[PDB]
DNA sequence: ATTGAATCCTTCCCCC
DNA sequence: GGGGGAAGGATT
């Protein structure tokens, strides 16, 4: 009668792999940071085990001010590369429940098992041999997210987490399309949490109320023409294997500047280990990207007929992040570049 | 107040 | 306007 999406999601992910190799933490408030050897104790931090958020130390705020609110916790570097191994091994794992995988990022997967199952009975009966899997192979929790489509899936997971597992059956689904927060629908953040809030919509139903053509110039065609298709319990896009279009860093300067000789090695520092991230592809683009002073990016890119040799990119970036001093007229004080458009 | 990394949607311009 | 290229925008 339709299709099944199992979603799969990760537990506050890189500080549970923190525990799994050093559990002289667990039970302890674990929190996961990233620095630049700038002052010292300072960035942002990345994620935090629960017993860490419940005093609020979330993502997204500097390690910082963090420390005011938790001294006592413990504060670890963040390793990417080793989160990304444990991913790449758990993903290769839901890669045998089904070939219909996609991987939204490097924590959450989105499965179509309408192959393997033919009610959300039994939906749940996979739902847990893989949780258990999971937790065997890796010693990771992740939660568990099931229904009619990749979005709802998704809702699912993160009303079940931490630990959990649900399902949402089409009843549950109109139930929410009227009653689930707006700010809460997959792909709204506080922005778009503005326009829809004032102007008849509070909760995904409303955007019922008013038509496309005005909102379809308020949060422009794709996301109207997805929530209304939503709301609307329309939507029902498939599960697609995504591909990486762009891969690139930036690093944090010491001190801000605007002397092209004194930017230039930070520039390709960031060139050459994007450059191992890119592995063995080949951009024909490439971007040069800088956060001002005042966190206010300014970016310059090139594109090629032919992919971009990492002698000819170094030479490339310079004549880029030319153009933006020129151009623009503040300091820098993070500089990066990113490779696109992959032969 | 610093530090990722990526998507995809949008919006202003040349050009058959 | 359409291909596509380009720089800024708004989530995750
Ligand atoms: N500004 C942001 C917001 C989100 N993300 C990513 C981080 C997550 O890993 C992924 C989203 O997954 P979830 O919100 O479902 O949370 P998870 O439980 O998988 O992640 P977390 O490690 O926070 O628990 O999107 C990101 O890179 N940058
Ligand atoms: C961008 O600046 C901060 O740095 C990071 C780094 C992260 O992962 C390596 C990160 C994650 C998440 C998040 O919300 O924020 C960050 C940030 C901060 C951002 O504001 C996640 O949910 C997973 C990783
Ligand atoms: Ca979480």
């Amino acid at each position: 009668h339709h299709m099944i999406v199992l979603f799969v999601d990760f537990d506050y992910f890189y500080a549970q792999v923190e525990e799994v190799l050093n559990p002289s933490l667990k039970g302890k408030p674990v929190v996961v940071c990233v620095f630049s050897g700038r002052f010292e104790d300072s960035g942002a931090v990345a994620t935090a085990n629960y017993e860490a958020r419940k005093f609020g130390v979330k993502a997204g705020i500097p390690i910082v001010e963090a420390k005011k609110i938790l001294p006592n916790a413990v504060y670890l570097p963040m390793r990417k590369e080793v989160y990304q191994q444990v991913s790449s091994r758990i993903m290769n794992l839901l890669r045998e429940y089904s070939e219909k995988i996609e991987i939204a990022s490097i924590d959450e997967a989105y499965l179509d098992i309408s192959d393997k199952v033919r009610d959300y009975r039994e939906a749940y009966n996979l739902g847990l041999e893989i949780k258990n899997k999971i937790l065997e192979k890796e010693k990771i929790t992740v939660t568990v997210g099931i229904s009619k489509n990749k979005v709802f899936a998704k809702i699912a997971a993160d009303m079940a987490k931490p630990n959990g597992i649900k399902v949402i059956d089409d009843e549950e689904v109109k139930r929410l399309i009227r009653e689930l927060d707006i700010a809460d629908v997959p792909g709204i953040g506080n922005i778009t949490a503005e326009k829809l809030k004032k102007l008849g919509i509070n909760k995904l139903v409303d955007t019922l109320s008013i038509e496309f053509d005005k909102l379809k110039g308020m949060i422009g065609e794709a996301k109207a023409k997805y929530l209304i298709s939503l709301a609307r319990d329309e939507y029902n896009e498939p599960i697609r294997t995504r591909v990486r279009k762009s891969i690139g860093r930036i690093v944090t300067m010491k001190r801000n500047s605007r002397n092209l000789e004194e930017i230039k090695p930070y520039l390709f520092r960031a060139i050459e280990e994007s450059y191992y991230k890119l592995d063995k592809r080949i951009p024909k683009a490439i971007h040069v990207v800088a956060v001002t002073e005042d966190l206010d990016i300014v970016s310059r890119g090139r594109t090629f007929p032919h992919g971009i040799s990492k002698e000819t990119a170094y030479s490339e970036s310079v004549k880029l992040l030319q153009k933006i001093l020129e151009e623009d007229e503040r300091k820098i004080r993070r500089i990066g570049v990113r490779f696109s458009k992959f032969i």
